């Protein structure tokens, strides 16, 4: 399934995952897409800063549901 | 003294704080604690949206105070 991963500047970059799919293994794909460390993004999605180790499905992210990516450095 | 924020992971923060610090002041020591810049912060307290230019006691808040924190997100 597809989702969409929102930056600061609006640039909206399309993600290839699955159901349970841990943070963690976002957070790698990104890097693949943007070569971003995982330990510099943070990913939030409807409010709630998503945590890795929780899945997708944990938090009810189905196909085409955008995350909100916001970076620490 | 010391303040509460209710942050985006539904955790929680302290903030050592003084009276005179302004919100822009507030944004940037969770800016530290937590990595969201400044200018992507949006502050809530007791119903207020605090402006950046306004200090903790404009709003009188006080010791143990919490503040529940929300990204500034549009589009
Ligand atoms: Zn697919
Ligand atoms: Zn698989
Ligand atoms: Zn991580
Ligand atoms: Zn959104
Ligand atoms: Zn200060
Ligand atoms: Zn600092
Ligand atoms: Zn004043």
């Amino acid at each position: 399934m597809q989702i969409f991963v929102k930056t600061l500047t609006g640039k909206t970059i399309t993600l290839e995952v699955e159901p349970s799919d841990t943070i963690e293994n976002v957070k790698a794909k990104i890097q693949d897409k943007e070569g971003i460390p995982p330990d510099q993004q943070r990913l939030i999605f409807a409010g709630k800063q998503l945590e890795d180790g929780r899945t997708l499905s944990d938090y009810n992210i189905q196909k085409e549901s955008t995350l909100h990516l916001v970076l620490r450095l």
